[PDB]
């Protein structure tokens, strides 16, 4: 039986509103509806793995559970496996795979993060799973961010508090946060963010939504805006939205917004939004694609609609070969030439690198850099020729082509990390100078940037 190189991943999010679902949900887990929709020929065909987010979930774990198998075994004939399932409140997830995946999937990891301060803590917040399916890293978040058209800074800062306080894939990469832990990352959930139109716009809004016509609604959804302006979701990716915003409907119909504002909404508006969204990030020159991103027709027992999306994940087999694991390949080495950090810092401190990789027996710290002023302000913080040679466990270039280097830049005097970033070993060639790039953050907003040229000698 070979190691797939490829696998297909369902993501959904579905606010529940606090409603059992109806008898049968089946449209959903087949991407059925509105937006882009999986092709009818491949209904039969089970995806890998299945992620199930909701939100405002009445359900017990149990009662989930028998819910979602029941449903996958009626589409696909296949009795998943749980993977993992983790509640906040009335916020979950649950990862089910093919029972030919159990043996595959190691490291699972669940968390959860409580957003807001005395008021604002209470409800919402995210929880996370990761695992390990072969060499591959897995990292899955449904958050449930605050309500409200005019919150949106609120939801950028639930967002912040979400990637710095989650605490899932491996624990040995301390000076990075989920954003750079896994292979893919997905985030979902019910973002909250609107369409920031005016109240009187309501009834242009609805007629704009029957004729599918998204383009001047989208133009005002705040997440697109927010991420626009590097507020939000900094590198992550979401599919163009070509489906009908998912809240706020009447209950039992999709055929009414419920808009207006009632004592149950605090007198505030509900515009059609689309609330409920999929974005990812994934390692640079890993293969990811989205097969499908759309909203259910014919789930009606919720204020929302169920999102649906699914992707093709590149993965990578568990590499053992006559040397590594458990020894360096001398016939493998990763230089580094010509390097330099530039840092949106003020601060006039000494900076070095630290290396990380699965495909180091551990991490490796650089010396000092040297620093300069860049011609705009900036501090330069130069490498020059002086980092380390990596030398990777496995030289082989079936493998080691496939991996990354995660990069923290910190500070000599307190040892924290000013910027992470990560560079691809998917190079155009091997024994030969090559231009490398990665922007920096630090709890995901931009702090500066690496840049310079690799020389990666691999057996071949
Ligand atoms: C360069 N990356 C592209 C896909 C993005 S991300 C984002 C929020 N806007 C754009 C144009």
């Amino acid at each position: 039986q070979p190691e797939p190189d490829m696998i297909t991943i369902f993501i959904g999010t579905w606010n529940m509103g606090n409603a059992p679902p109806p008898k049968k949900i089946t449209s959903w887990f087949l991407s059925k509806g509105q937006g882009k929709t999986r092709d009818d020929s491949a209904d039969y065909i089970p995806h890998d793995i299945y992620v199930i987010g909701t939100q405002e979930d009445p359900l017990s774990e149990k009662e989930w559970l028998e819910i979602l198998k029941h449903s996958l075994q009626e589409i696909t004939s296949v009795t998943f496996k749980t993977v993992a399932i983790h509640t906040l409140w009335n916020i979950r997830i649950v990862v089910l795979a093919k029972p030919e995946h159990e043996n595959r999937i190691s490291h699972i990891c669940t968390d959860n993060v409580k957003t807001g301060i005395a008021n604002t803590l209470g409800n919402k917040g995210a929880v996370g799973v990761s695992f390990m399916f072969n060499g591959t890293s897995l990292g899955f978040v449904n958050s449930h961010l605050t309500s409200g058209s005019e919150k949106k800074l609120r939801r950028n800062q639930n967002y912040m508090n979400i990637l710095r306080f989650l605490a899932l894939g491996d624990k040995k990469l301390s000076p990075f946060n989920i954003t750079h832990r896994f292979t893919h990352l997905f985030w979902f959930g019910d973002l909250n963010y609107r369409v920031d139109l005016p109240t009187w716009e309501a009834e242009t809004i609805i007629q704009k939504i029957k004729q599918q016509q998204y383009a001047d609604l989208l133009s005002h959804d705040q997440l697109l805006t927010e991420r626009r302006e590097q507020k939000v979701f900094l590198h992550f990716e979401e599919e163009e939205i070509t489906f009908a915003p998912t809240y706020r409907f009447e209950r039992l119909t999709r055929d009414k917004y419920a808009y207006t504002k009632q004592k149950a909404t605090g007198m505030k508006y509900n515009l059609p939004s689309w609330c409920d969204r999929v974005l990812w990030k994934s390692y640079p020159l890993v293969h990811v694609v989205c097969q499908s991103y759309g909203s259910t027709s014919d789930i009606m027992t919720s204020d929302h609609s169920p999102v649906f999306a699914t992707f093709e994940a590149g993965v990578t087999s568990q590499f053992v070969s006559k040397n590594g694991p458990g020894t360096v390949d001398s016939q493998g080495q990763i230089e580094f030439l010509r390097c330099y950090a530039t840092l949106k810092t003020k601060s006039q401190t000494k900076f070095y690198l630290e290396f990380h990789s699965s495909c180091l027996e551990s991490f490796v710290k650089s010396q000092e850099g040297e620093n300069e002023e860049g011609s705009e302000g900036e501090l330069v913080v130069k490498f020059g020729e002086t980092l380390p040679k990596l030398k990777p466990i496995i030289s082989d270039p079936e493998y080691l082509l496939d991996q990354h280097i995660l990069i923290s830049i910190k500070s000599s005097d307190s040892d924290e990390s000013y910027g992470e970033g990560c560079i691809a070993l998917r190079l155009e060639a091997t024994e030969t100078q090559l231009p490398i790039y990665t922007p920096l953050t630090h709890h995901g907003e931009l702090t500066g940037h690496f840049q310079g040229e690799i020389k990666l000698q691999t057996s071949q």
